[PDB]
């Protein structure tokens, strides 16, 4: 027979203007289906309002069991992440962190480790206190490591 693929929908969240390059390339490795961003003139106009911001991102996280925060150096105070986070984590979705710092992007080369987003806020599901996963891909071909084992740590996510 022929080989299928199969592979789990995610939602990126991220910084656009310091790490878009950088998610860019694990969109290449394949493992994941991320969804891909709009024009920058389309979220120029959902960006008109309020209440188009967070229609866009809650109806881009419907059909997605797992958030997939990528981690440079400004993530952790981008207003849209937290509620990206707070909205996928209150809608019993899976929440994981990858630290991106260690993939170079084509303009910025290597970034700046980035605080952790997560650590600003405390996590429970069901009277208990968790805290989400995050990895923290090796300093040298993080984009290897990461293409290696970026579908587990989804998965590990998806199980806690
Ligand atoms: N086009 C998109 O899909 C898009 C863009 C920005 C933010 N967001 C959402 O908001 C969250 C927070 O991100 P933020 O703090 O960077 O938001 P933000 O609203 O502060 O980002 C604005 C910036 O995004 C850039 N941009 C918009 N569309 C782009 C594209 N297609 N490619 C490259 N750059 C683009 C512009 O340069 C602009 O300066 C993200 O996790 C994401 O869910 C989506």
């Amino acid at each position: 027979g022929a080989s299928g693929s199969m592979k789990r929908k995610v939602f990126y969240s991220f910084h656009f203007d310091n790490d878009v390059m950088r998610v860019q390339q694990i969109r290449n490795m394949g493992v994941l289906e991320g969804d891909e961003p709009v024009s920058p003139n389309t979220w120029e106009q959902i960006k008109r309002t309020e209440q188009g911001v967070k229609n866009w991102i809650n109806q881009s996280l419907n059909g997605k069991s797992c958030l997939v925060v990528l981690i440079g150096s400004q993530t952790a105070n981008r207003p849209w992440v937290k509620y990206e986070i707070e909205r996928a984590w209150k809608e019993g979705k899976a929440v994981v962190g990858i630290y991106i710092h260690r993939l170079k992007c084509p303009r910025n080369g290597y970034g700046t480790k980035g605080p952790n987003p997560f650590d600003q806020f405390t996590f429970k599901r069901g009277d208990r206190v968790i805290k989400p996963l995050v990895y923290e891909p090796n300093f040298n071909d993080a984009y290897s490591d990461i293409k290696n084992n970026l579908a587990t740590w989804i998965e590990n996510a998806i199980k806690q």
